């Protein structure tokens, strides 16, 4: 829980998350810094579990191509369909 | 794509991609031992896919269990639905 | 130069703050069964790890079984091969199971 | 005690040989165009690298916006987090974009 956006975001929700449980066995307006904060943050974390699975399907797609012509065609006709969700980023 | 199963199952699929390919620019019968062991490797390999997306959405959903007998409690009313493609093996 | 990520760095902190505040309150006002327990940190990685191993060992099961079904139809390399590429399966799993 | 893991060690080896000797032959015979080559490893990673960071930039936008979009309807931290937490967006991506 410390170096990629995918750590930090996730340990930043469980703590909302953990801090919410807390306060209900003893919230506050969003300001505009702090919603655009998250936001950003939550994205970049989303956008990283994306990445990673891009990679991935790009990499088994373009297996099959052994010249460069090849390879160029094959990735430039393609369209991925990729899912991502916040409960997917990964803890370490 | 030395170490870990998705790793060498990617490295191996890419391979056979990559022959066939080159075969047809100049197939097999599976015995039953090879088919057991691609089985058996590419299983483990989707295993591995779905033990890091396993763990990563169990991390989140209990995010909010604060005690002991409420994460017990939480963990064991659990049912995870989980994708795993043999295209999200990650290279490396 | 990452801005947003020192906020979040900063954020991680004040949110440990608070919640050992909380947990501190938590206990010291008695909302806590004598029967019960506030998780430690290393005592819920311990728990959390342990959950998700069996529920990794039970997808892995069906996996193979899937696997399995699927693997039947191909008899040659190049079909298996194929078949595997595409292949999506989608499995459920319990701590029952 | 992995004895299905050696013999992909083996198999990895195997694959690299044949195809190592494959790629010999379709150099000697001609079937290579002039105009074309057959892909380097290096060469081949660097493409694949360079095509992927591509398509994670165009993903990366699309899902700021569904974030902006979802995040609209939260006014507290709790609404938002809570809100985020259940997430999941699907994304398309093509070169094109």
């Amino acid at each position: 829980p410390d170096k990629t956006y995918e750590e930090m975001v996730k340990e930043v929700e469980r703590l909302k998350l953990e801090n919410k449980t807390l306060k209900q066995k003893v919230d506050s307006i969003l300001t505009a810094a702090k919603r655009e904060s998250i936001i950003v943050s939550s994205s970049r974390a989303l956008g990283a579990v994306a990445m990673r699975k891009i990679e991935a399907k790009v990499r088994s797609r373009a297996a099959k191509a052994v010249t460069e012509q090849e390879l160029t065609s094959l990735l430039q006709s393609l369209t991925l369909r990729v899912d991502v969700s916040m409960e997917e980023l990964e803890h370490h």
